[PDB]
């Protein structure tokens, strides 16, 4: 099996570790882990394109996108690679990461590890928000913790 | 060309920003950037297996091996491909990064991107040390500062 890691952080609170694991290389990928010091509901949940730190999570730029498509949900065909929907956390702070992508890889030309993994301010409407911005973004909002998705032993 | 950074981090504050390029898959890594608020003298300068972060620097595992060799020094046949030898700083605390190197890479094998790469408290002595450990490590003590490598834009 390979596996990866991510450890987000930002300038806030919200912070976390997410793990990846991938039996086979044509198999899914399972995600799992936790992030804490969210507010409560949804946080949108991407892989962005580059494992670029350099500004802040910024410099990660959009969402991963190596087929050219159009911003969806992580059980949609129109997606980008990087499109895992959101995470949701209670009032305590906190969401419970636990699931299966079958778009990600942890090799190939869909490989994730060395991008970068990114949990946002606001909702990510799976691209059915009906404006520009919902088929681009999902209207997640600002970036507020984030890392580099590494090899992992 | 190919593109790849990575955010070092750590008490000090020990941090920088290194970038690389490579122009083809076949070629030489171009690495270079600046470390600040390192103690005067060098400092030990490596990538290392796993980029994971999730309990510091330690979790980044040994040198990059993929060859099972011994540790050496850049210039040398016999080293390990994460051996970059050691940066060198100066009474204010900066070591200015210059490299090129044949044996790292941005694809294949000997790809970087999604590993550690490390900064540490003491000379790396390039195998030239006389010990057990010098062929190993290199002799050059605790994780300063890491980050993980990304795909640059
Ligand atoms: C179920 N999975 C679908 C995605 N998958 C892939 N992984 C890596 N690269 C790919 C390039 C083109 C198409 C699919 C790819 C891995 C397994
Ligand atoms: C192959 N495997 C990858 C998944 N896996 C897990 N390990 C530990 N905790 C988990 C929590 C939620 C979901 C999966 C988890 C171990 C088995
Ligand atoms: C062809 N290339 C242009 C970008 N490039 C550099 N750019 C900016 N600063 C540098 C400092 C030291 C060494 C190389 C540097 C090297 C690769
Ligand atoms: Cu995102
Ligand atoms: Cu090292
Ligand atoms: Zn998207
Ligand atoms: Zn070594």
């Amino acid at each position: 099996a390979t596996k990866a890691v991510c450890v987000l952080k930002g300038d806030g609170p919200v912070q976390g570790i997410i793990n990846f694991e991938q039996k086979e290389s044509n198999g899914p990928v399972k995600v799992w882990g936790s992030i804490k010091g969210l507010t409560e509901g949804l946080h949108g949940f991407h892989v962005h394109e580059f494992g670029d730190n350099t500004a802040g999570c910024t410099s990660a730029g959009p969402h991963f996108n190596p087929l050219s498509r159009k911003h969806g949900g992580p059980k949609d065909e129109e997606r980008h690679v990087g499109d895992l929907g959101n995470v949701t956390a209670d009032k305590d702070g906190v969401a419970d990461v636990s699931t299966e992508d079958s778009v990600i890889s942890l090799s190939g030309d869909h490989c994730i590890t060395g991008r970068t993994l990114v949990v946002h301010e606001k909702a990510d409407d799976l691209g059915k928000g009906g404006n520009e911005e919902s088929t681009k973004t999902g209207n997640a909002g600002s970036r507020l913790a984030c890392g580099v998705i590494g090899i992992a032993q």
